[PDB]
């Protein structure tokens, strides 16, 4: 019609459908009431002190070093963290119809990933630190001597990187759900209903770049190219993990630590 015309006159890449739009908000929504401290995180978070994360004491086989300290510091909020991925994924009517034995193998495939990201959307550029869950910037050596080793290089790398993407609580949320409905992953009983979702989804979140009109010229295949960091940074914390437990005890594992990465 001559409305819709010219309403979609400076348009021409496809919007997205008033489905897609239904499942955007419904992500983007659970995403904001998941993520921790909304908008006020640069304001409330405190710096993890300067003496700790400059003594990693504890071996590990790739020659990363472990400060028992920091590592503990770390482990302490993280079982908060984890909850809040799952509180996100809970809330997507396509994850929550799954069963519940799939909602489990997805979760453990793709938190770090989640997490990570949370992360790497709140690097700060002037004091370059992360924000772990809203509330504690981190320094590169201190998230490296923790536990993380190279995983921490890895995650301010794509911080620093998606500093300039200027993603929105929408384009954060579509990643997560994105990253979420992987079939690969082993035991999976629905395997062809998950890839149809993750379909729906890209096919959302590429619709709403297109919709966002950014700045930066193949923001589509360029946050494609990010997906696959934030899935090799999830396989280097895999294999680190399993290498964190070969060391040390499993009292310094809070329960749902374990639960998640001892996959
Ligand atoms: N179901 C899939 C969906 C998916 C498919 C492709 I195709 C893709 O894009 C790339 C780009 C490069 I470069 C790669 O080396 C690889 I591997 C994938 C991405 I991102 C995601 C998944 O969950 O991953
Ligand atoms: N910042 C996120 C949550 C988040 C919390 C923590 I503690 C993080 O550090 C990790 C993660 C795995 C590890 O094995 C170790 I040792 C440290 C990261 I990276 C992210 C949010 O806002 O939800």
């Amino acid at each position: 019609s001559h409305m819709e015309e010219m309403i979609r006159s400076l348009q021409q890449r496809p919007e997205p459908t008033p489905e897609e739009w239904d499942l955007i908000h419904i992500a983007t929504e659970a995403h904001r009431s998941t993520n921790a401290q909304g908008s006020h995180w640069k304001q409330r978070r405190k710096f993890l002190p300067d003496d700790i994360g400059q003594s990693p004491i504890v071996s590990m086989p790739d020659g990363d070093k472990v400060d028992l300290e920091a590592f503990s510091e770390f482990t302490k909020i993280i079982t908060p963290a984890i909850t809040r991925v799952v509180d996100f994924a809970k809330k997507l009517p396509m994850f929550s119809e799954l069963p519940c034995e799939d909602q489990i193998i997805l979760l453990k495939g793709c938190c770090m990933e989640i997490m990570s990201l949370r992360a790497a959307v709140r690097y700060d550029p002037e004091s370059d630190t992360l924000t772990l869950s809203g509330e504690m910037a981190v320094k590169r050596e201190q998230l490296k001597n923790g536990g993380l080793g190279v995983v921490s290089d890895a995650i301010f790398e794509l911080g620093k990187s998606l500093s300039a993407f200027n993603l929105d609580d929408t384009e954060v949320a579509l990643l997560q759900a994105v990253l979420l409905m992987s079939t690969d992953r082993s035991g999976l009983l629905c395997v062809d209903k998950i890839e149809k979702s993750q379909e729906a989804y890209l096919l959302a979140f590429e619709h709403y770049v297109n919709h966002r009109k950014h700045n930066i010229p193949h923001f589509w295949p360029k946050l494609l190219m990010k997906v696959t960091d934030l899935r090799m940074i999830g396989a280097c914390h895999a294999s680190r993990f399993l290498h964190m437990k070969v060391e040390c005890p499993t009292e310094l594992f809070p329960p749902l630590f374990l639960e998640v990465f001892e996959d």
